């Protein structure tokens, strides 16, 4: 027999080992074990905590944040940040309409407005608006808070990249992009799927396309690409669930502070 | 003279400058006028060169850095870097006695019936601090950075702003001359070591520490007050402070108002880019 489902969930409440394939002979030996698996998670959990108070540290995420943050300037990508409120319209022009599944996801603040659920509108028009100051190609980024009604959070972080302009080889440009983050994040090892997606293990981690042109006749040649950092971060960390290396008021880096 | 540029003019140089355009005076409407046609190209001129310059030399966010300088300073004194959510509820707001008499609870951001934008960072620290009290008997020491939200209405306001908020649960020491010294901290990090310390009523905190720099308002800090920190579960000395990131970013690179140097899809790093 393995653990029961409810063992399984009081095991990652505060572990986290990888339980769910334990195998055992009879019911008495998955009870002997359990007991004692539920007691190392919680004594490992509690010395966690009280070695974060004792010599704290900048949290994981934001961590892995400055580390493909350097990353990418190393790279020639301009840094910027943009708002959490999206227009409405600015949602129909990524059409996001009211008959696209995603719409029905949005959190909305007022009749015009809502909390971004990605960070593609307000990059692409930063990207464009920069174009228009240089002859050049435009290399941006963004990382931020995006929200979604629902490995899956309603407030989740994103990295959303973007290329525009001249450019040789698109794909085997983006597919370095990849690399570059990847890399910088402690992930070296994952497989491209297809328009590309990430996925290590078979969890998707990244969704990048070339030449979105999803206003005006005339579009310059981009590419971009979308990573979830909560669901990076949760896979080289190994943390049983994805709820616990983000933002929470209940774990901290991993560990349940309650 | 006595004649200023008007209000509108103001706002007009202002879009693509970062000059101080609000101390000119002029003898009559001509003179104002010929000065704002040239301080309006002048304004453009200097905001194209920074533009060009960022695209030269690819950055890190101004935001961003200040926020890794402070962090870092901070981290050095033995706070504990938090991240929590920006949704909180309408019970944490009101245990914070911001409830719907209070007007600060007019400014709320509601996401459903129970749920809201937080307007402050408190709420989610002090539930995370007493929570980490149960792991120490020690000092206590988080801080985060991070998005609030509040409905406005527009001078060194945001709907959306940074704040980097602290709590010190159980000092070693006074807590106010606690609270003073890690503000220090804060200040010199952020590269504004020069500011005063003046004392502001609230509503929330019966009375707060603000940091002003030249009259403006960049920090509010308190001790408690005790029924704020029982609310809370605390019993012990406690204190905190919430900075506003973009206002000590406008007011160190001296940017003419509070929307160039934060979040935006108008301004980046305190230069118009449409
Ligand atoms: N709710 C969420 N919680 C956490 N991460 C998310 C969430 N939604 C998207 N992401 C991350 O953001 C990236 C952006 O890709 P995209 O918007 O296409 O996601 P998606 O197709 O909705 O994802 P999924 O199928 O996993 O729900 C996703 O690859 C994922 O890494
Ligand atoms: N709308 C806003 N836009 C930008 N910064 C803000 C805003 N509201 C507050 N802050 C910053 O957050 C810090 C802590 O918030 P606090 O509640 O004390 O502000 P406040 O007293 O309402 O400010 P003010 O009187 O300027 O409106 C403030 O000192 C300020 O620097
Ligand atoms: N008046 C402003 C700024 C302010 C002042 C004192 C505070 N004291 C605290 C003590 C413990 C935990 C959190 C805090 C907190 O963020 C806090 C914030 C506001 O709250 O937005
Ligand atoms: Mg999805
Ligand atoms: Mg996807
Ligand atoms: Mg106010
Ligand atoms: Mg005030
Ligand atoms: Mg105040």
């Amino acid at each position: 027999v393995k653990y029961t489902d409810a063992q399984i969930q009081r095991l990652r409440e505060y572990g986290n080992g990888t339980y769910e394939q334990k195998v055992f002979e009879d019911l008495a030996s998955r009870d002997a074990a359990f007991s004692k698996e539920m007691s190392v998670a919680s004594t490992d959990n509690e010395k966690k905590i009280k070695g974060m108070i004792a010599n704290p540290s900048r949290h994981g995420l934001t961590q892995l944040m400055n580390d493909i943050a350097d990353a990418l300037v190393a790279e020639g990508f301009i840094e910027v940040r943009t708002p959490i409120f999206i227009s409405k319209d600015a949602l129909a022009r990524m059409t996001i309409t009211e008959d696209k599944p995603l719409f029905k996801q949005v959190f909305w603040i007022d009749e015009k407005r809502a909390l971004r659920p990605m960070l593609a509108p307000n990059l692409y028009s930063v990207m464009r608006d920069l174009r228009d100051h240089t002859d050049g190609p435009v290399k941006i980024f963004e990382m931020g808070s995006c929200f979604r009604k629902e490995m899956h959070l309603e407030e989740f972080t994103m990295l959303a990249l973007g290329d525009m302009g001249p450019r040789g080889d698109a794909t085997e440009v983006l597919k370095n992009y990849i690399s570059v983050v990847m890399k910088a994040a402690g992930l070296p090892d994952y497989d491209l799927v297809q328009t590309i997606d990430v996925e290590i293990n078979g969890q998707e981690v990244c969704s990048a396309a070339v030449g979105p042109h999803y206003a005006h006749d005339v579009h310059e040649p981009c590419s971009g690409a979308g990573f979830g950092l909560e669901r990076l971060l949760t896979i080289r960390e190994k943390y049983s669930t994805v709820k616990k290396g983000g933002a929470s008021i209940s774990y901290l880096n991993g560990a349940k502070i309650n």
